């Protein structure tokens, strides 16, 4: 294996993943030059732990044993050259993953704990892929063993689990991010923006002694009821508590499948935990699911989806990874064909949904607002686990831009919201979101 130089991982011509020529035993050393910001992508490529990620995904085309591959191989031999492995483009751009990086380390009065995924909407290009804590690749390509073991058990037992792909492989209450979808399902049964709803500060939920109250207790207005799109723009709990009940749990549970929840993923070649809203056993839960709670529970690259959905006119791109498989000699064998997985919503639900995204992003906390790039969103504060009351909640940011003509989607999850009990996702995650955004505008 290690006789042969193995091929690289690349973004945007850069290299991720490369091997250099050694005096070791195994004369291949795997080399990842900017290791923490990638690892989500990379993976590690270990002689004691195998491969993760790409490495893995990708290893018969990185170790020039795949079938498209095998008669170079064979070239080689017969001729006394040197073998070389094949590459693997990535759609990664790496101005978008690093500002990714940057802002989560930066942006938590410290480091962040969670994940920033970036698309783009009208091809399924996944931008970046971002998760935090990460780890340093490196210390598992070391050909010592004891320097692979005592890392691979200094990772294991780090309870902030660092070896986590949090952006796929974990899913997490979305909170107020789900209202795009209870909206949704609200209009596309007939309702609309100009709906009068509850302004109530407090809703009872029925069949239980259970209670759900907007943000600090305090009434969505100083009206008695308020419409659709002021409740959407402001993020009142109580109102699409009410509106999640009178539009139903089969809508809701429908329309969630439309935006690809509770469907199997389809691989990245990345292997994605599914999506799900729950089962909606009653109509306590119901309310609960309206807004993002009970048992709904995404990835953040499927709640990025849902923004790139709606900044795609309705129709969801399959999302991917890998741009194109090339030889050594860097011929073509493999470009991705962009795939359109299904719609969610027509275009004028997807136009409406717009209008209330860019209303909910100049109601939200605004720093790291871009001049003159409007951009739409929706912002999140989700209560999680066995204590939620006083567990601190993630801090949740999805958004597109520019509204008119999209470029981006982004979503951002600050897990545990900084540690702190107050955390919210416009005064969290926006800012890394906006970052984001900015960076894939530049
Ligand atoms: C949606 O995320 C809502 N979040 C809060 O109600 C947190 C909460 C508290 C108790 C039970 C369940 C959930 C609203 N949306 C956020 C947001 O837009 O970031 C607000 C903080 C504005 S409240």
């Amino acid at each position: 294996e290690y006789s042969r130089q193995r091929g690289q991982i690349t973004a945007g011509g850069q290299l991720l993943a490369y091997s250099v020529a050694t005096d070791g035993r195994f004369r291949f050393l795997r080399v990842y030059p900017n290791p923490e910001v990638y690892a989500p992508v990379t993976g590690f490529y270990s002689l004691r732990y195998s491969s993760t990620a790409l490495e893995r995904a990708e290893d018969p085309i990185l170790n020039g044993s795949d079938r498209r591959l095998f008669g170079r191989r064979l070239a080689d031999f017969f001729t006394g050259r040197d073998p070389r492995g094949g590459n693997v483009d990535t759609t990664i751009n790496p101005r978008i993953q690093q500002a990714g990086w940057d802002a989560m380390q930066q942006g938590c009065y410290g480091p962040c704990k969670g994940a920033v995924v970036a698309l783009e909407p009208s091809t399924g290009k996944i931008l970046a892929l971002v998760s935090s804590p990460s780890y340093d690749p490196n210390l598992l390509a070391s050909h010592n063993p004891e320097v692979q073991a005592q890392a691979w058990q200094r990772l294991g037992d780090n309870p902030a689990s660092p070896l986590t792909n949090r952006a796929i492989s974990e899913t997490y209450p979305p909170g107020s991010t789900f209202k795009v979808i209870t909206t949704a399902a609200a209009l596309a049964a007939g309702a609309t923006e100009t709906e009068q709803l509850t302004a109530a500060p407090t809703i009872p939920l029925p069949g239980s002694t259970a209670q759900l109250e907007n943000y600090g207790g305090a009434p969505c207005g100083d009206e008695p009821t308020v419409s659709l799109r002021e409740a959407f723009v402001k993020s009142c709990n109580t109102a699409f508590v009410q509106l999640g009940i009178r539009t139903g749990a089969d809508a809701l549970r429908s329309m969630a499948r439309a935006f690809g929840l509770d469907s199997p993923p389809r691989p990245t070649p990345l292997q994605v935990a599914e999506s799900t809203v729950g089962p909606i056993p009653d109509s306590a839960a119901l309310g609960m699911t309206s807004i993002g709670q009970k048992d709904v529970a995404l990835t953040p690259l499927a709640n990025a989806e849902i923004a790139a959905t709606i900044a795609n006119g309705g129709i969801t791109m399959r999302p991917y990874l890998v741009g194109s498989l090339k030889g050594p000699d860097l011929a073509n064998i493999s470009t991705t064909v962009r795939y359109q997985q299904r719609r969610a919503v027509s275009p004028q639900v997807a136009a409406k949904l717009t209008e209330l995204m860019v209303g909910a992003e100049k109601v939200a906390q605004q720093k790291g607002a871009i001049p003159g790039v409007q951009i739409a969103s929706k912002t999140g504060t989700a209560e999680h686990g066995t204590d939620p009351r006083h567990t601190p909640p993630h801090a949740w940011y999805i958004a597109f831009a520019p509204a008119q003509a999209p470029k981006v989607a982004v979503a951002v999850l600050v897990e545990n919201g900084a540690d702190r009990l107050s955390a919210t996702g416009g005064a969290l995650a926006a800012p890394i979101g906006r970052a984001v955004i900015e960076a894939a505008l530049q």
